[PDB]
């Protein structure tokens, strides 16, 4: 289920963090407007870039903490407000997050593995609802 999925993802975190972000960027190429240093690069080139590895892993480390602190796939309001108020998230709207979780769920469905994709799909919708309540446009 969802809890075990958090353990599975954490057990190969750098790999999953990079592969899910690439799935997102490749499914939604327009989302690179937010990541101009990643333009004009193949996946293997991005996986050679120090900030792409560093940043993807720090993002996913916090994503897994947000998921782990959730009840029934509903994140804490404190975690939603941290994600809205972060200076690095000044430009974003909830649609950026919806798209990320669509790509994450698709990734999991396409994997060989028994991820609980329906729990991740809920988590993404509930995180979007929480971000909207905490003031993200
Ligand atoms: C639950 C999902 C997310 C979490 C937990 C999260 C977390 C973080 C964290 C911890 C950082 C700091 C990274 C560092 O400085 O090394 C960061 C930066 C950033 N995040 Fe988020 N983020 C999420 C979703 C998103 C989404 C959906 C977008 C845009 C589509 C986004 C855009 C950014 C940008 C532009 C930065 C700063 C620039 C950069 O680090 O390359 N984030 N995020
Ligand atoms: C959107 C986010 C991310 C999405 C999915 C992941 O598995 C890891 C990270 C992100 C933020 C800043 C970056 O520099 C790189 C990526």
């Amino acid at each position: 289920g969802f809890k075990q999925d958090i353990a599975t993802l954490r057990g190969d975190l750098r790999t999953y963090a990079q592969d899910i972000f690439l799935a997102f960027l490749n499914k939604y190429p327009d989302e690179k407007r937010n990541f101009k240093n990643y333009v004009g690069k193949s996946d293997q080139e991005l996986k050679s870039m120090a900030k792409f590895g560093d940043h993807t892993e720090k993002v996913f480390n916090l994503m897994m903490e947000v998921a782990d602190r959730a009840t029934d796939c509903v994140p804490l309001a404190s975690d939603a407000s941290t994600l809205v108020q972060m200076k690095q998230h000044s430009g974003l709207t909830t649609g950026n997050f919806e798209k990320l979780f669509v790509a994450l769920v698709e990734y999991m469905r396409a994997s060989g593995q028994s991820f609980d994709s329906q729990s991740w799909d809920r988590f993404g919708k509930n995180l979007v609802s929480a971000l909207s309540s905490a003031g993200m446009k």
